């Protein structure tokens, strides 16, 4: 259903229901912030999420003088299989903007990308792996 | 920010306001879709979200037996600089689950990851690039 | 200027007027803090003061026995030029005392150094680069 | 105390109390001016301060054509240890500005850097070497 | 003494002596956290307590799946001897516990372990090394 | 948490939870004392705490005359895991302090160290290894 879909641009996103958890910080080091979501689960099945930041550096290429500012979030979800082996399902979110980018342009990018992974038109692409 | 933030697990995410754009496919093949968000803009200033897919491959030495079902989305965003040059800002979202994962465990991961895109708690992390 | 100038040793330095900004931490680790003075500016035009630290290392062939306690601060300041390029002006302050130094001696040193930053006598030296 | 601190930007700094000394100039050569603060002390315990200037030169890199203009001040504080060996405690202040920088932009930098080493919060960073 | 000493298991440990100091962190380095207790002492005579973690790593050995989660706390209390030189008196504590263990057991173990070091029975053991 | 945690120096540590068990010694071997807490558990499920002393030895090095007097306590709490096997969760404590130390400072150190392990700020550090 990635075809004539629909997405609201420059819109406010909200969340209703669910169970409010808490992101507990574990270690901040090496431009990385390791944390975990507290759902009252065991250590082997947590919801660890890692926040990392890559600050821009001066360059000669990169038309504007500096490399892009990258911000990456990886959410880890341990899954237990039928046999009993443990696997981790991950979602990575990486945002690379030029340092000249305004906060309103980043907000538009953030909100449009949020609906890209919760709008119903993309359900089969994420779950069924269906391009059309 | 990233420290004591709350995320509503297994909630419903919606959108209000904004302008409804259609998204129109440009090019296909192979296991790779290319589209663009139509908002009445020029050819160089259009959004252009891309959709990639990596099907589960039958491995041997892996949990479950197969490799993971990778599904990537990249939203591009052209921006013109103070020197007149042209660059692109991107948001890359990769979902990597095992094929044994159910749709409901995937709908939870997407909703959790979508919240760390638009939740007000993680704003200084994306725009100010402030880990804490 | 630098010739017959007067510096008030062991005085009290204060500030009047101006706008009170908060300074916000960006990134930590390791023995290196990074912050930014928040004055409602864009990401490329923010102050961004950084804090470094070198702890006293126990040497052998040194006065007192250990190496010196180094403490560095670098205030950055973005500036755009007449050709549209971006550069950074910096102020670097390094304090290097022996571990046996008392707090009042460090207070005196910091007061003298601060005086040799804002005293009207040393204005041509910083801006006009006039040695005398 | 480098966290939610406070600094006045574009403010006037003043000094009260203390004992007005005099900076007597010793040697002015090689883009350097050696001087000493006169407190009626011995030669082995003076408050020697060195002023150095590094003028910009033409370049092809350095986006604006010139290297930065640097002004350095080193204040030396002889300390006598318990055993009896003599060490020197130094404070370096290096200001590097692009030559296009206005005098108001330099004044703002100087005033912010002044409070960076006399505000009561950073007292823990300079003496205790405490990042937070 | 040690023999026939009584320990109250699963007990709340209070404390009432006053002199509420503050643990201020200094550096972080590699998966560590070096802090110090702010009591107003000298710079090289303060009590620095260091924290460290050694999060479990998935092994093939370790009958239970993988290594334990050890947490260390070293409290360094410096001392000036009569002869004149300096020495540090340290108190290290480690918590090598299997990651599957619950938080109630850890609280039980922490209380039982901390029930030593202030119980009157062990006073001579900690001070005079009176084993028997 | 660890940052800005308060510890009350020179404090009386009480305990009120009940369940007054008894430490019964088992063996002595070489300058050691292996005991166990009598809670009615099984033979290989009881908690054994081992005490050991390492009295000073007159050296030529050791700036203070001779090595420190160390006292170790290891609390071994056994645990049966879900997989079925058995493991031990241990809490070791050491007091390597210089023999010239008075008993008052040793008591201060023991109170400060035992003020950890039951303080609320360090709960997350001991349980989830939440350094930051």
């Amino acid at each position: 259903a990635i075809a004539n879909s629909s997405i609201a641009i420059d819109s406010t996103a909200s969340v209703t229901g669910g169970t409010a958890r808490t992101v507990k910080e574990l270690v901040r080091n090496n431009s990385e912030l390791n944390a975990y979501i507290d759902e009252g689960l065991s250590f082997q099945a947590r919801k660890e999420v890692a926040f990392s930041v890559k600050v821009p550096k001066v360059s000669v290429s990169a038309p504007g003088g500096f490399t892009q500012a990258r911000s990456t979030v990886i959410l880890k979800s341990p899954k237990t299989l039928a046999n009993g082996n443990r696997t981790v399902n991950t979602v990575s979110i990486q945002l690379s903007v030029d340092p000249e980018t305004t906060a309103a342009e980043v907000t538009t990018m953030l909100n449009a990308a949020a609906q890209l992974l919760f709008d119903s038109d993309y359900s089969d692409f994420w779950k069924a792996q269906a391009l059309a």
